[PDB]
């Protein structure tokens, strides 16, 4: 039957009500408050928005942070003042079905797995390159969350010694590296060295280095604006080489690359199958895993919690 | 029925029968033949002597390097001129057995996840410190080789950017700081500066800093040779910040850390623990894996490769 | 005659009456305001309180920050809002005396090289390993600040490429791994880790990882605390190899080891001396630099910058 | 009055009569010979050769390697078998008169500053990127050897810790990320990973990445070669972050940028700058030093080892 999916973002949540063939049947979206209590009646309150009209069966929710292998508990989340925060009692209390509570990141995963680029394969790993940097593991067709449930926090391999502080508590996570606070940081670096060479990008904005967003960076490496362009480059190195060093962990059919980030398309892709390539260990002697572009965008999450709802 | 487990070393080519317990009955071992066509043959007459007065139904070969995922062809090895080498056939067509060939610390890992260290976990990540690092994987109760058999090359994965030139090609290779090569760089490196600091050390070998090998510096170690020890505790710092990152990759329930430099014991195991607490991210909210003693000792990969060569 | 030399510190700014053979004989201390424009009242107040009973010649004042060529202006300061602040101008026209403005660790640096560690020597580096890190080159028995003022930024040579964010606006420098802020950074983590092997560490401060401060470091190092000893460790490779670096760019007699982190004396001296000589090119073939003590403690900033108002 | 230097190379060893404005009044190149005896015989015949017809006051002789303060020692050639090699003393006995001995960069930095881009300045930094990087140091107008005559051994700090072994003995050396070796390594990665985008490349040399050499490089990229372009990029990167933290230490008026990697001209010597704008620390508030192209190309280090000879 038909379940809903819930995405945790930092300005929207968004639910939906998806089908069987992971189709988003209704979506309803409400603002994110400030507030972690707040957090869990905005969840109700798209919950009912996205319902209305709908028979629905169960209730998948995505986070970003550690989630615990009951699919119940937020151990961690990096953007809510959630600390062991039992958010499936919570929700099952309020909504009256049975919840259960998903990394995003593996939520996302399935979703392309299931639905999206990950079709034909049974062995697969996604990577999300967005705000933050997340991933999921699909081995013999399955979601593996590891024993406590934690399991593909990629963002957090360290990639630098002693490298760049980050908000997990450590140091050279490859989230500092390769995600979009990652490309800000490029561009701000590079926009400082040769501003002359930033006009486009710094156009975009207000002007200054210090204006520059993401969103701008895109927008300006598409029309060869030099600094947008090398920015996206030197990120496409580090994620290049982190999904190098997954082929000789998981060593698996294919690499699924989405995210905001990824969204430019073969722009940034092609320079990632390019470091992928120079930075695979043995690849002159063994099968190079296929690096494929996601399909379901910034939908993947909603879709792929509404049906791991399911299974359960 | 009885099996045979054969380990390929730098130095010599060790096979034995086993029994489905995991008990070895018979050891025959033969010089590692300086030839790759003679590795060969010399495979053959281990077995041979092995087998005699036991009733043998399959041959499990252990090899160092990549092996495909139909468990048949040693794609490269980083010692032995193999290239697309279809040992299984070669074997077969020789013993007149069923063969299966193996990565050698995938058949470890499953000797130790089945009659070791390993028991009564469901998802465990193997590690073996020796003169290269390797690793297995078990996942829900099986060993995974990734979908071309190359998975858990462990070795392989960059930990620092720019890097030391690896044997496989690559630059940066955890195998180049955490293996026993790098132990013996540390205390070379760690002699020149203070010599007078490793008097111990270079006393068990010629007396000189190139003279320096890896069995003398556990020996020293253990009597407070501070060149020895402090060798160990800075390949400790990247074993346990590596197993940190696995765990990150994984989320297993145990570690099984093995292989000739952890033979020592605790000398090298505290610190690598110490290392892998200082190092795993959100460690303050997520359960904390089992970082646990081998229990086979140098015995893991035959036992492994002899139970492998059942399941078939 | 007579000279005052004026120390600007994150606390204190200490004004003292320094005599030809760098003796002090008065001692001036004033809190260093929240403010600007408040420095250099307080300034001016320093010097008129050590300046009662004294025939005064001149003030140096010794900055943290890029001290332009004519000795007279703050480019840049890491913790007061000056931005090509006109100091000695301002200050000139308040007492009425010649002024010099120097950079702080040129000014400790020239302190040492007259009156401490440095005499006898006619090419030295000074090293201050503070809560910033700075030092100062004396070439020819002269202060070497570059054709702008700017030399001897010791503290923001990149010793970690992509390495961690600097006050300074950068990545990966010097200062963020051999500085008394990285002491913090280590205990913190090492504590962490493994709180039971800090519990003298923790017994100084609040008891919290949170509480541990510079201060606690030092002292529960002395007792053999195992965190704080191995925090100085950890720091004096840091520091010992940038030394190694310095010792191929400028190949000095000496270098002159200072600053409140080198206080607790050979401690951390002497790791520092076992890394240098470890990280030291061509260290079979050639010379090696002493590595020498501070002798003036935190007073070498005031007296070097009395003598620096000399010269002129 | 007229004096002759030598460059002692590794194919080529060529003396010059050199004048008192730095013109080069003959010239004379000899085999180097496989041997380090017969490299002093070759020295003299070179000599001799370009002797011919002139009258000649003294010999001044550019070494690879760590020379002493006396101008006299070879105390290490990284391509010789010197060590502790009293070349001036063997020379003078065969020429029968004055002899001094430089380090080759030192004696290139005195001739770009005498004679060539460092003209009109008082402290400049030259840096030579060949198959090994080395330099010069130039404050107060005089070269700067350091107390034991090896200081300016840029190709050998650390810029990559735990990184590449280096023939120094060291890991992680300059030389290993910005000399022409390491453009060879980047070249052959890139050509690696993606063959179709170094067509160009590699139909310059034998058609494989094996196959790729320095010469070839330069004239791939000059074409657009996309694979060439880029890893003269990757080594600029380097080179300008290293001169960066050279402005850092020294803050000289200029840069002189030579050496053979240099010469392909502002294809090189643009990104280069590029990148010390990035990394230069205080970059805002501070003034930036001007980075020249150098102008003696290859007879720099001749021209300034025969005027070294003069000041004697
Ligand atoms: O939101 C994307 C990713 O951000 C990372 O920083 C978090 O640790 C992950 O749990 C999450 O999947
Ligand atoms: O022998 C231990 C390990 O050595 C590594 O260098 C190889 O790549 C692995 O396949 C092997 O398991
Ligand atoms: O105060 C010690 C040092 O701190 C560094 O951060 C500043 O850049 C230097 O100018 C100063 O000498
Ligand atoms: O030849 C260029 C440079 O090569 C480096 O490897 C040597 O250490 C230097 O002494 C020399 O100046
Ligand atoms: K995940
Ligand atoms: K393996
Ligand atoms: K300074
Ligand atoms: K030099
Ligand atoms: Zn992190
Ligand atoms: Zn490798
Ligand atoms: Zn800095
Ligand atoms: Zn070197």
């Amino acid at each position: 039957g038909l379940t809903i999916g819930v995405d945790i973002g930092g300005t929207k949540i968004a639910a939906g009500v998806v089908d069987e063939e992971g189709r988003i049947l209704s979506t309803f979206k409400v603002a994110t408050p400030p507030t972690a209590e707040g957090i869990v009646d905005a969840i109700c309150a798209a919950v009912a928005g996205a319902s209305e009209g709908h028979d629905v069966e169960a209730v998948g929710i995505g986070a970003a942070g550690y989630v615990d292998d009951k699919r119940a508990t937020v151990l961690f989340a990096p953007n809510i003042d959630w600390r062991h925060e039992p958010l499936k009692d919570k929700v099952e209390q309020r909504v009256g079905l049975p919840v259960v509570v998903e990394n995003d990141a593996n939520a996302a995963a399935w979703g392309e797995y299931r639905f999206g680029a990950g079709q034909g394969h049974d062995d697969v790993i996604c990577i999300t390159l967005g705000t933050g940097l997340g991933g999921g593991i699909i081995i013999g067709n399955k979601l593996r969350r590891g024993r406590f449930g934690v399991a593909a926090e990629f963002g957090h391999i360290r990639v630098v010694p002693d490298g760049l502080l980050c908000g997990c508590g450590s140091q050279g996570c490859w989230e500092q590296y390769a995600s979009g606070r990652a490309l800000v940081r490029y561009a701000k670096q590079r926009a400082n060295a040769t501003p002359e060479n930033a006009a486009v990008l710094l156009g975009l904005g207000d002007g200054s280095v210090d204006g520059i967003e993401g969103k701008h960076i895109s927008e300006a490496a598409r029309q060869g604006d030099p600094v947008a362009v090398d920015s996206f480059r030197e990120l496409a190195r580090w994620a290049g080489a982190g999904l190098a060093d997954l082929a000789s962990l998981f060593d698996p059919s294919a690499f699924i690359v989405g995210g905001g980030v990824s969204d430019e398309g073969e722009l940034v892709l092609d320079p990632i199958r390019k470091s992928f390539r120079r930075w695979l260990i043995g690849g002159e002697w063994r099968p190079h895993a296929q690096v494929l572009a996601a399909q379901l965008g910034g939908k993947a999450g909603l879709v792929g919690a509404a049906d791991l709802a399911r299974q359960g």
